[PDB]
């Protein structure tokens, strides 16, 4: 099928800036409205990743776009507890530079016990202290995680990408069974908190100039397609280990 680690290490995308105006009052639709500019320009980074991701490529395009659209969430919230453990040892949550939530933060978003569930993650990255190549193979698997119910245009294309990242996983925890599963515990676990997002952020999107939210046009082409889809359960979680 293929070191295809040592090309994710590399593509790696570079530090995004949230430009949230400190001088501006720090209500809860200035900072989600910061949150989901900050989200649409993450987007852009992510589909500039995929495109040289080793065997993204042989899925047929229909597939690429399920696969981006169905793990948004996924892929930031993970990038967002690597920030957060790289930046501030777990002890903030890193969304940019410009960016970091303290509980004020915390409160003033309106997502407090959102935040408190990802700040979860983050602290699990400092108890398993997480390597960066880990880190970087656990991405490509979120990726990787939600498929349609009916399965994807592509079903065997796919889940040889899926298994050969899988294998990548277990080669890389030797530098080991244990590890293997406490990974594969952390990326089950990331489902949950990623339902809790989405329906916060479906509840933001459904009624957002009520709420006075702004949504970039990326993600409200991506939540406009997903939002159904979500709903209507015809989104399937991949887990490792069955709840
Ligand atoms: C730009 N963002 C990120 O870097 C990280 C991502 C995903 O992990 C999150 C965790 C968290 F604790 C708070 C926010 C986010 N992030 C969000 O983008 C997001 C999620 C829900 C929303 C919104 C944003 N926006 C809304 O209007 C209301 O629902």
């Amino acid at each position: 099928y293929f070191s295809p680690v040592m090309v994710l290490e590399n593509i790696e995308p570079e530090i995004v800036y949230a430009g949230y105006d400190s001088s501006k009052p720090d209500t809860a639709e200035n900072l989600l409205s910061t949150l989901n500019r900050l989200a649409g320009k993450q987007m852009i980074q992510v589909v500039k990743w995929a495109k040289v991701l080793p065997g993204f490529k042989n899925l047929p395009l229909e597939d690429q776009i399920t696969l981006i659209q169905y793990s948004w969430m996924s892929l930031s919230s993970f990038a967002l507890s690597w920030r957060s453990y790289k930046h501030t040892n777990s002890q903030f949550l890193y969304f940019a530079p410009d960016l970091v939530f303290n509980e004020e933060k915390m409160h003033q978003s309106a997502m407090y016990e959102l935040c408190q569930g990802m700040h979860q993650i983050s602290l699990q990255f400092v108890r398993l202290q997480l390597t960066f190549e880990e880190y970087t193979i656990m991405k490509v698997l979120l990726l990787l995680s939600t498929i349609p119910k009916d399965g994807l245009k592509s079903q065997a294309a796919f889940e040889e990408m899926r298994t050969n990242y899988i294998k990548e996983l277990r080669k890389m925890v030797t530098k080991s069974w244990q590890r293997f599963y406490q990974l594969t515990k952390l990326l089950d676990s990331m489902h949950d908190l990623v339902s809790d997002l989405l329906e916060f952020c479906f509840y933001t999107f459904r009624e957002s100039h009520a709420l006075k939210v702004e949504f970039p046009a990326m993600l409200v082409e991506i939540i406009s397609d997903q939002l159904p889809k979500v709903e209507s359960g015809n989104a399937k979680p991949l887990y490792f280990h069955r709840k």
